[PDB]
């Protein structure tokens, strides 16, 4: 199982030594286009680029890159979109991307400002009254309502095509208390989110991939997605001991680089598959004691 091989890894302390074994194993494709110089300027961070064979096309004939991975799941049946923090000039690729693969959900696992840096751009509208229109993409976007618990916000967008005039709701989910390089506070703050996330229908496959982003969108995006396709897998079988963790983030990370950044992140997914598997296994009662833990009020 892999609640003995993480007390396997506690024990000889070797979490770093795990962690970079699957650094040397990872998958390693072109980023041709990403390092085309026209797209100098919609790449946050030079060392952190879509490959080519997985990332998103905007449909558009001018320029059709954004930092964009598409991570499709084969056997979990779950696909993600993780992306990077948008840039001040990328915000209505963005949308462009969410308009044309059809989400419901946005994932934000990050703050616009970290540490004293700009990790984002404020690509949403923080009132109701003050609408955003990306005149590039010709997209429309108001913000619905708000729903602010202690360490993460659920926001009700209104997305509109202005070219056709149609109109989609999105789900903006944003955690507003995981450090950059860092790991949620406790395994239940992590769930309580998910399952959050799960509940709204964002990630159900009538709907196009919930984007996923952080300020590079390898890190916290990772551990997202990790958590959540292992639990899925986990889901399918009601088989725990079936799930090797590290097999399915190298699984992932022949979709986009650096997946995880950290062993501590590492970690840290292990105990949330751990725990999230007493819901997957039958203990529905978990889920309230998560968001009592949680203390989001
Ligand atoms: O460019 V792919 O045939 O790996 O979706
Ligand atoms: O914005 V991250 O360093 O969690 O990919």
């Amino acid at each position: 199982e892999m609640e003995k091989e993480f007390e396997q890894i506690d024990k000889s302390g070797s979490w770093a030594a795990i962690y970079q074994d699957i650094r040397h194993e990872a998958s390693d494709f072109p980023c041709r286009v990403a390092k085309l110089p026209k797209n100098k300027n919609r790449n946050r961070y030079r060392d952190v680029s879509p490959f080519d064979h997985s990332r998103i096309k905007l449909h558009q004939e001018d320029n059709d890159y954004i930092n964009a991975s598409l991570i499709k799941m084969e056997e979990a049946q779950r696909s993600y979109i993780l992306t990077q923090g948008p840039l001040p000039n990328t915000c209505g690729h963005f949308w462009e991307m969410v308009w044309e693969q059809k989400s419901r959900g946005v994932v934000m696992l990050n703050r616009v400002m970290e540490k004293g840096s700009l990790k984002c751009a404020q690509y949403w509208p923080q009132k109701e009254e003050k609408e955003m229109i990306f005149e590039d993409t010709n997209l429309k976007l108001t913000l619905i309502s708000e729903d602010i618990k202690s360490y993460y916000t659920v926001r009700q967008l209104e997305l509109e095509n202005l070219t056709t005039q149609e109109t989609r709701e999105i789900l903006h989910f944003h955690y507003t208390t995981w450090p950059d390089f860092g790991v949620p506070e406790s395994a239940a703050s992590f769930l309580n989110f998910l399952f959050k996330v799960r509940e709204s229908g964002s990630l159900s496959p009538e709907h196009g991939p919930v984007v996923v982003h952080c300020s590079a969108g390898i890190g916290r995006s990772g551990t997202f997605c990790l958590a959540d396709t292992c639990l899925l897998l986990m889901d399918k079988r009601k088989d725990p001991s079936s799930v090797d963790i590290k097999k399915v983030l190298l699984e992932m990370r022949k979709f986009r680089m650096g997946l995880i950044q950290t062993a501590d992140q590492l970690r840290f997914s292990y105990l949330a598959v751990i725990e999230g598997a007493k819901f997957i296994m039958g203990d529905s009662s978990v889920q309230d004691q998560w968001k009592e833990l949680s203390h989001e009020d």
